[PDB]
């Protein structure tokens, strides 16, 4: 009684108007799709994370290719194990975080209109050389799957149960102001790492991607090639310039959207303002489960 | 005996290993489709321009959707008579043109591999303050269509008859080297017009589409969609940096692409050396048709 106790702990079904695949609106031969991979990884001797939302995820990165999703699945638990992520969330420490925030931002704010937690990255401010003082790229990336841990474990069941529904996804806004060729060059190693983390261990867990004040030659080349982008992509990705706030404030309510951003969310600044915080639905009491309280 | 006699006179089948649907290669029920969009235009009053490139063209930019190949062929049909295109090689007159090709160079000049006549656009070097002062947006469009029926009626004709097969198709270079916002910002109009005016009464004219020197925060963003654009339209567009010779070799000779770009090809500065030239199988006696000599 831990893993099924922890599922029926929340709500498991997507809003009636999402994206067909998606736990609850399943139907067009996808559910006998589900129930085969879930038969196979069975008897491959797996015995977690085999709920109608795993499954589904996989299912949907692969265009429910049973085939491929176990592929995909196999080597996702291969890469847990070696990693030691199942223990992440109490093996690490990443106490260098109020020294290096200032240089590469990072974090997780409230929620957007559909429930998912708002995810923020200041990359455009990234400063490398200040941050290989006292961490690691090695370490960033563990803060990464730390945080992404943290996503699953606590803040969607927590959203879920906010929102009356499922929300498997979360809604990302990156900002690039202050971007030079130099620091897009000195990232690119932790960007192209952290991508494959993701998209590879993590899928399906983009739900809406928002890049703000992107330079006008990148954001040029994103409105030229719109007609020749999948419709199912065009849905998630929005590339805006300086002017942003009327986009933004059309997702995330506004009392949830930090002042900078062009919102009303204030965080006090005696207990370290934005960076250093992590406030939403998952830090309320009323809608923490059997999980516990989130770590800091 | 005119329009028969034209296509007739050159090789009507395009290569074996050429994507489906083109001449010579439609199969797949598409014949179908085009012995029925030649009917439905057959009553409505048309006579010209129902040849098997022609109508397979339609067809293929509406994804063989014979009634939207109907409206898309009626809408062009009407666009000639309203702006006189028909009449076009002989009412036009780009007489300002060695004044301003400096400011806007815009030239063809011999083949790439596969027979296409290759088509030099220098955008970055873009200056319409200076070109305003002779010309307007309107003629230089006039100049555009200009061009273009040159391509159909004697650049492609002759380019097929040098090749041994067909030939529909051009073979781009637009060259960035210089752009800024501000003069981005002065040719939008005439780069928007432009592009309605080709991908609208000229589609399935592009073959192959290279943009050299592109900035690069705009050669990041193409870098980054790859995986979301659709495999027939990577096939098609390059977008290269500084580093350009290597690729460009790959699909132009060598003999045929300007020493500018990487190349051997020289021409004449005694007699406007390329900006003011038009040098291709289109000239050589031995590939020109009935149709006579192309105009300059
Ligand atoms: C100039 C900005 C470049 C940003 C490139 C993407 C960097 C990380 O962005 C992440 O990429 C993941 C891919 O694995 C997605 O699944 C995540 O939703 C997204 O937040
Ligand atoms: C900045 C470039 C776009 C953002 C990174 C790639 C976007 C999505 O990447 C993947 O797309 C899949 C769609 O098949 C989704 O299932 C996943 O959520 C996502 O990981
Ligand atoms: C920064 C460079 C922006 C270039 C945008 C394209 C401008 C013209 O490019 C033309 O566009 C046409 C679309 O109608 C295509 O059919 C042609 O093949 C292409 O040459
Ligand atoms: C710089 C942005 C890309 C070049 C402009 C758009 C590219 C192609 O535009 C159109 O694509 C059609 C494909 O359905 C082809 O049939 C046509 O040749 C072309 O006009």
């Amino acid at each position: 009684q831990q893993e099924k106790e922890f599922l029926e702990s929340y709500p498991q079904n997507c809003p009636p108007d999402a994206l067909p695949g998606t736990p609850g609106n399943l139907d067009s031969a996808q559910e006998k799709a589900l129930a085969e991979l879930r038969k196979l990884l069975e008897d491959a001797g797996f015995i977690e994370r085999l709920d109608d939302s795993t499954l589904l995820r996989f299912l949907r990165a692969r265009k429910f290719d049973v085939q491929l999703a176990k592929e995909m699945f196999e080597n996702c638990e291969k890469w847990r194990k070696d990693y030691g992520t199942d223990t992440i969330l109490q093996d690490f420490h990443y106490d260098e975080k109020p020294l290096i925030a200032k240089f590469y931002p990072q974090y997780y704010h409230k929620t957007d209109k559909d429930g998912r937690p708002v995810y923020f990255e200041e990359l455009g401010a990234v400063n490398l050389h200040e941050m290989n003082k006292v961490t690691s790229e090695e370490r960033m990336l563990k803060n990464l799957v730390w945080e992404y841990e943290s996503v699953v474990q606590y803040r969607l069941p927590a959203c879920s149960r906010a929102a009356g529904h499922l929300v498997e996804t979360s809604c990302t806004i990156m900002d690039l102001k202050g971007i030079s060729i130099s620091s897009a060059y000195s990232v690119m190693s932790y960007v192209r790492e952290a991508s494959y983390i993701s998209q590879n261990y993590y899928p399906e867990r983009m739900g809406k991607f928002y890049i703000i004040n992107a330079p006008f030659g990148f954001s040029t080349a994103f409105r030229l090639f719109k007609p020749f982008l999948d419709p199912v992509t065009v849905s998630k990705i929005f590339i805006l310039g300086s002017s942003y706030q009327k986009e933004l404030l059309k997702q995330i309510p506004a009392e949830n959207l930090p002042v900078k951003f062009g919102g009303k969310s204030e965080v006090d600044e005696s207990k370290g303002g934005l960076y250093l915080s992590d406030i939403g639905p998952w830090r309320d009491p009323k809608y923490i489960g059997p999980e516990g309280e989130a770590p800091e």
